[PDB]
């Protein structure tokens, strides 16, 4: 099976086992509010900042360069959104990572330091393919349920991508064309499972008030 198909199959499997949470479900159906949305995006700034440091190192090494499109970068975008949500820049020195986010960030930093291309591609897949599918849709829900201004929703729009549907097809084809040893491939698939698990834990912690 192509890598894109195998990764879809690691996702699916990881969903069962996942610690169940209702944070995102509640958020998207209008049961929470702007505060809880802001808490999510503060955690996201931490992990997208870590992720993108890792992406930068792996790209600079010359691994998977075409997949690692800098137009995907979200961290600075999130910071601009948070400046709007919080009213100031202060939040940068005051946000505290949940225990799940600490563990996630620690993995992403280890990947950066090791310049681990296969592991980075796994995390890139888990974060960005989900973002490229869940966008305009989540943003609209935040506008509709909670009146969040578009100025605070820039995370959901990729300025550099004209045609999202085609972009996702190209992305999956780039995955299918990545040259990997059997060992790198096995490592990448394992890491994709781990990344999905980190992600579920972030939401479980948000759902506990952590
Ligand atoms: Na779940
Ligand atoms: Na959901």
């Amino acid at each position: 099976a192509g890598l894109a198909v195998e990764l879809k199959q690691s996702t699916a499997q990881a969903h069962e086992k996942a610690e169940h949470s209702t944070f995102m479900s509640d958020l998207l159906k209008g049961r929470l509010g702007v505060a809880e949305f802001t808490r999510l995006q503060e955690q996201a700034w931490l992990f997208y900042t870590a992720l993108e440091q890792a992406v930068d190192a792996v790209r600079a090494s010359g691994f998977a360069e075409s997949l690692l499109d800098p137009a995907l970068n979200r961290a600075e975008v999130l910071a601009r959104d948070l400046d709007k949500l919080n009213g100031s820049s202060e939040w940068r020195s005051r946000i505290t990572a949940s225990p799940a986010v600490i563990d996630y960030v620690n993995r992403l930093e280890e990947i950066r330091d090791n310049v681990d291309g296969p592991a980075l591609v796994a995390h890139h897949y888990v974060r960005y393919l989900g973002d490229l599918s869940g966008g305009q849709v989540i943003a609209r829900m935040m506008q509709r349920h909670y009146g969040v201004d578009p100025e605070a929703l820039g995370f959901y729009h990729f300025e550099g991508i004209a045609k999202l549907k085609v972009y996702k097809d190209e992305y999956r084809e780039k995955l299918n064309n990545l040259e990997l040893s059997d060992e790198q491939r096995e490592h990448l698939l394992k890491e994709a499972t781990d990344a999905f698990v980190f992600n579920h834990q972030v939401f479980a912690d948000l759902g506990k008030g952590l």
